[PDB]
């Protein structure tokens, strides 16, 4: 039918903070939204996975995704020195104040086994945990912990399957699902 602008639908589903926060992040990374706009949808996807995954249980977990880059590394540095826990190569998304590790969260529309592989193999650090979601329900996590209850992650796959069907309704899903990497 009638294709759609992906960025129409970024700014018109997604909170407009989110949506500076992605502008500020492609901005910083000298990347295009105006061109890249696909990778605008999917930065914006995965700040709001952080930011849901953070408020299934506030007070536990430091957010280190949406900062920029020197505050972020300033943040991290601070929990490490603060905290005693390796300091990781990468930038994580979240800290685990229970669990004493970082967090690195996924969403991918690729097969969800691979994705965590090349996570996991482009880390290269030991105690982070990586938490992987895909746009059909499916998860990937380190030593099969899940970290969060099967409700709180219910929510984050809904809301992926409402992005997911949005799009398709706006003929935008079979373009973004295919231009990841
Ligand atoms: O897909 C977008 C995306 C954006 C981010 C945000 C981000 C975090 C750190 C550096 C650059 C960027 Cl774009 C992170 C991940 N990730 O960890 O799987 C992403 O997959
Ligand atoms: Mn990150």
């Amino acid at each position: 039918g009638p294709l759609g602008s992906m960025e129409d639908f970024v700014r018109q589903c997604f909170n407009p903070m989110i949506v500076e926060l992605a502008e500020k992040t492609m901005k910083e990374y000298g990347e295009d939204l105006k061109i890249e706009t696909n990778k605008f949808a999917a930065i914006c996807t995965h700040l709001e996975v952080c930011f849901m995954y953070s408020d299934a249980s506030k007070h536990r977990f430091e957010i280190i995704e949406g900062r920029d880059r020197t505050m972020a590394w300033t943040v991290v540095n601070s929990i490490c020195n603060t905290t005693g826990a390796e300091k990781p190569k990468f930038l994580p998304d979240l800290y685990d104040y229970k669990e004493n590790r970082f967090i690195e969260i996924g969403v991918t529309r690729r097969e969800v086994h691979i994705y965590y592989l090349e996570k996991a193999n482009k880390i290269k650090s030991e105690k982070t945990h990586i938490h992987i979601f895909s746009f059909t329900g499916e998860e990937m996590a380190t030593k099969a912990d899940y970290t969060l209850d099967e409700e709180s992650r219910a929510r984050i796959k809904t809301r992926l399957f409402t992005i997911r069907q949005e799009m398709a309704s706006r003929g935008l899903w079979d373009s973004f699902r295919q231009s990841e990497r």
